[PDB]
């Protein structure tokens, strides 16, 4: 059961790249967009790339990238629904919201008014 994470604003899909960078793409054939949700209990989940096995990480400096370190505190995420299939994704450790920017860069923010935090999650 894989899912795709998508910006409501632009339709750009979140991608975890083989080089560990995380960004957005409109390429539905990119293998870096297929993600697996793994429950950690207590309302937390991990997001893992099927293609390379890398985990999505939101870092304390606001950068977002891929890691293999299961002990990294930045991998714990919470999916908070806003209604009608729109969600916010936050780091447990720092409370930062994942943001997909219109230029396809991906980073962390605290701005609840930022259009790039508005995400959709759909099954593959």
């Amino acid at each position: 059961h894989e899912v795709l994470l998508r910006s409501t604003e632009t339709g750009q899909l979140l991608r975890i790249n083989p080089d560990g960078t995380v960004d957005g793409t409109r390429d539905r054939s990119d293998p870096g967009i297929q993600l697996q949700i793994s429950p950690e209990g207590n309302g937390e989940v991990l997001l893992r790339s099927t293609e390379t096995g890398q985990l999505l990480r939101i870092n304390p400096d606001g950068t977002v990238d891929g890691t293999r370190d299961r002990s990294d505190p930045g991998i714990q995420l919470q999916i908070s629904p806003e209604g009608n299939g729109e969600v916010l994704l936050r780091s447990t450790e720092t409370g930062q919201l994942l943001r997909i920017n219109p230029d396809g860069t991906v980073d962390g923010t605290r701005d609840r008014s930022d259009p790039g935090i508005q995400l959709q999650i759909s099954p593959e």
